[PDB]
């Protein structure tokens, strides 16, 4: 079976093929599984500014390059292409670390998310989590200071947002921007967030270990 | 607990509950598994008493020793089996709880299945923090396949007698088995089993990183 019965949008679909051309709804349509569109996120090159800006999907499928949240924005499209909602999940860390946004989704009741990133951390997740908490709670480990030795290993995650559902803008304003869409960042930042420790648990917390750090260094793309 | 306590001093030597008692948190518990060598098998299951001679250890024997500090300070001897399809082995942790949340000591060379902080809300909760990174490594054969299938409960070694484990010098193979049949939880079914999608390259590369050589 494959269906579009994942509680997005037929109304919504219309809208966002009003605003794409031919050959972006040709891309979105072969992207018809969570699967395939992380298999598509695999294919672009993930960014660096070797401008450095928070590209729309448009730019992002004109361009084949992405950083996280425009990994994300594009996945969530995809998503919504074929009848699941565009649902966003912000990472929140300490000011020491940046964030990080992956796309959710269900398959048969299970959360998974779609992930752009450069490093052997963050990564996909498969439909397989019980509820959003446990999904989140998978990346804890793994959200730590690799790249100095400044608070080298320290574990660098605190809170996790609710689903933050695309579907309450006007689509113009993300997914064909030619803006910064700082403002769609920000307000995911502003979006209910659920912290995961106390200031009791965060004395406990024991730094990752050296070989973690140096896996975590390691970059798909040069 | 007191009791408990009580029967592994009969049983251990001064130098061994020296030891120990430096151990008195499972933060610095994972401090001195680091300093033990990673095994690389003829196979072995040691006891506590012969990890610590020899400062060798492969999962399992990390984890008898992890439960007998943590017993040593008052915790419950704790193991919890995760369990993998037959492409893959089994890993053994020891649990621990502080303020009502679970973690995890942890025995591995490699960068995944490490230690986790006691800021887990459920055994489920933490055991799943292990799935996306439990997966084939070492060949290209099914490279990547996410290999885990399930956790079990909290296997308390309070059921036996101290002697049998502690201090063996038998294969404790027995305990593995034991271990291995208790109550366990699947993480998935066949339809979920269906969805899984293999680890990338470079993930498969960072978990090949060793910590000795
Ligand atoms: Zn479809
Ligand atoms: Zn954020």
């Amino acid at each position: 079976t494959h269906h579009h019965h994942h509680h997005g949008s037929m109304h919504y679909k219309a809208q966002l093929q009003k605003l794409l051309t031919t050959e972006e709804k040709k891309i979105l349509a072969r992207l018809s599984t969570p699967q395939k569109i992380q298999d598509f996120l695999d294919t672009i090159k993930n960014k660096d500014l070797a401008e450095h800006t928070m590209w729309s999907p448009r730019a992002v499928l004109k361009h084949k390059h992405a950083h996280c949240m425009e990994g994300a924005m594009l996945a969530a499209l995809a998503l919504a292409y074929h009848g699941h909602s565009p649902l966003l999940m912000d990472l929140q860390t300490t000011d020491e670390d940046e964030d990080h946004v992956v796309a959710l989704f269900k398959i048969d009741g299970h959360w998974g998310a779609i992930s752009k990133t450069n490093h052997p951390v963050l990564r996909y997740r498969d439909p397989i989590y019980k509820s959003v908490r446990e999904l989140a709670m998978s990346y804890f480990h793994e959200y730590f200071i690799w790249w100095t030795k400044k608070n080298g290993g320290k574990k660098t995650l605190r809170a996790y947002s609710n689903p933050f559902d695309l579907t309450r803008y006007k689509p113009e304003r993300w997914v064909i921007a030619t803006g910064d869409l700082d403002w769609l960042a920000e307000a995911l930042d502003d979006s209910k967030h659920f912290p995961i420790l106390n200031k009791k648990m965060q004395k406990q917390l024991r730094p990752a270990s050296r070989i973690e750090t140096k896996a975590a260094s390691l970059s798909e793309w040069p």
